[PDB]
């Protein structure tokens, strides 16, 4: 017994930068990102597209909550409250990197890939994503399996497809 | 045929060694990347112990971003371009502010496949290793496509950090 030809709907990460080069580009636009635990992975990625110039400036790569607070001007009462791994941070992590770059869109990334989770217990593998766009943010906050390098793989691919879909029509 | 020891040393062991050299040194780096585009961070990153020596990367890719960010004087890119000796010592000595590391790496180059507008090959390479303040440059031509030039890049800028921090 044979079935039907199946047409696959995965999508790798450089299928993604390319469609995601077309809407930015076609729409005049300009993006950056900020990254904390995916450890440049993000800025790789989109460096690695054919017209990563006509799009792309600027990545940044912060590991710790002081170089949040200094660079990006993460309020020190925002990571004592929902710590740096949380949809607050990485509002404003999204909103500072966003201006410093003067791009119109970002993406903030901030999680724990492993294999040590949060002093507070927050599960290694709990990621959170800002996408500011023109200003407007959404934010989300997800758990990925496995270990630090497939979460961070699975997290660049993540935070692509999700702005990808949010410049789509 | 008796054994052959051979000399070529990975990357990854180089992160090693560098981890190795910055801890037990009680130094933290940094780096700022225009042509390798992240590939330094993530080797850096790639360490079980990154967070004990190595917190910020930056990526740029403009003349802008550049002069804004890091304090690249419009003089020198006017003058020597960005892909200067003197462009990657003021990049190297920013993102040291800027991170309030003890180390900088930076690098800018033209990884290809175009070459400078001014006529510079395809494949040549600025760095600058700022360590506390003294820093040494160098201009290195690498042959390839742009993946070529951005690896052996960012062997060659972690081998020499290596040697002078031995």
């Amino acid at each position: 017994m044979m079935s039907n030809l199946y047409h696959d709907n995965t999508i790798t990460v450089a299928e993604l930068t390319k469609k995601l080069a077309s809407r930015l580009i076609d729409a005049g636009l300009r993006l950056t990102t900020a990254e904390s635990c995916t450890g440049g992975k993000l800025s790789v990625a989109l460096c690695a597209e054919e017209n990563t110039a006509d799009f792309y400036d600027v990545g940044l790569v912060v590991f710790s909550d002081s170089a949040k607070e200094r660079i990006l001007g993460v309020s020190p009462e925002t990571l004592a409250r929902f710590t740096a791994v949380s949809e607050q941070t990485v509002t404003e992590m999204a909103a500072s990197i966003r201006d410093i770059a003067q791009a119109d869109v970002s993406i903030a990334i901030s999680g724990y890939a492993g294999p040590e989770g949060g002093e507070d217990g927050t599960a290694a593998g709990t990621v959170c994503f800002a996408w500011n766009i023109g200003g407007k943010t959404e934010t989300s906050r997800v758990l990925f399996s496995g270990d630090c390098q497939d979460v961070v793989e699975k997290a660049v691919h993540y935070s692509l497809a999700e702005l990808v879909t949010k410049l789509s029509g």
